[PDB]
């Protein structure tokens, strides 16, 4: 039983191999959800799933360095649902970010930032529940 | 070994299985292709590309129904034209591990869940293959 936000710390910083599993459940009118790795004030990468950009549902991922955003990547693959339960594992590689949800593959976004030692907290917010957030090696 | 080479897999494939293939690259090797197959099903294919658009790329995913899915990618590129190589993949419960010389390169969750339905590792393009072998461990 965990509060949201969430600011999981990832004293170590990342490194390749690292499985970051959050178990928690989306609100039940919810309309965003976000994953923040940050590296101090920055974003090296920011997971955002949205219910709601012009009708439509979209996963928008980026990075924030001194304060500004860079260019988006975008996703249709959607698999959240409103008030049900949920699995998030990504998995932190030597040149990308792996993200599946419930077991199945989502999307990759390679590191813009390349010091992963210096990423040292995972940010967990938005409209969801969480139940559980740790990390493991595989 | 004489590459296409087909590598049995007598009871399908299994968590804690090991293959282990070693072989070199051609000087002007374009592309590298590992296949998981059961029929005309591929359940895992690791495809390294060594120029699409300028770049070198690994391209790995399933067909299923002679369609395949959605493509997972790595930058991360252990292979050089003309060089021997190692690969190493391991089976367990919930992914492939793939690893190049020694060192991890990447994982692919299982897309196709009957893992004792594949039949055989098909082992093709631009290489030459000195041996190829399963082990459990
Ligand atoms: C170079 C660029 N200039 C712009 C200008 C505008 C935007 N627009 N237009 C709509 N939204 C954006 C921004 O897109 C960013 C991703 O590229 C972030 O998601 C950004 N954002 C979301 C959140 C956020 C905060 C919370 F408390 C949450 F719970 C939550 F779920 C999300 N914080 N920052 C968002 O405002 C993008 C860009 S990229
Ligand atoms: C839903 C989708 N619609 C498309 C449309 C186009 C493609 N494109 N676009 C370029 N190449 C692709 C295809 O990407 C696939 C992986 O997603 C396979 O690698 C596919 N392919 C390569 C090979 C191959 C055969 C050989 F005998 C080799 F030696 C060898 F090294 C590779 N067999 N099949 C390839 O043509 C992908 C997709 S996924």
């Amino acid at each position: 039983p965990l509060t949201v936000p969430y600011d999981l710390p990832l004293p170590g910083g990342v490194m390749p191999r690292m499985l970051i599993t959050i178990m928690g459940t989306v609100k039940p009118n919810a309309n965003r959800i976000v994953l923040d790795f940050r590296r101090g004030n920055d974003v090296a990468f920011h997971f955002n799933p949205r219910f709601n950009e012009n009708n439509r549902r979209v996963i928008v991922c980026n990075t924030k360095q001194d304060n500004n955003w860079g260019k988006e990547e975008r996703q249709s693959a959607f698999p959240f649902e409103s008030g049900k339960p949920f699995k998030i594992q990504v998995l932190v590689e030597a040149d990308h970010f792996k993200v599946a949800v419930n077991d199945a593959h989502l999307l990759q976004y390679n590191h813009r930032m390349k010091n992963l030692r210096e990423i040292s907290q995972l940010g967990i917010s938005g409209d969801i529940t969480l139940t559980s957030a740790n990390h493991a090696m595989i």
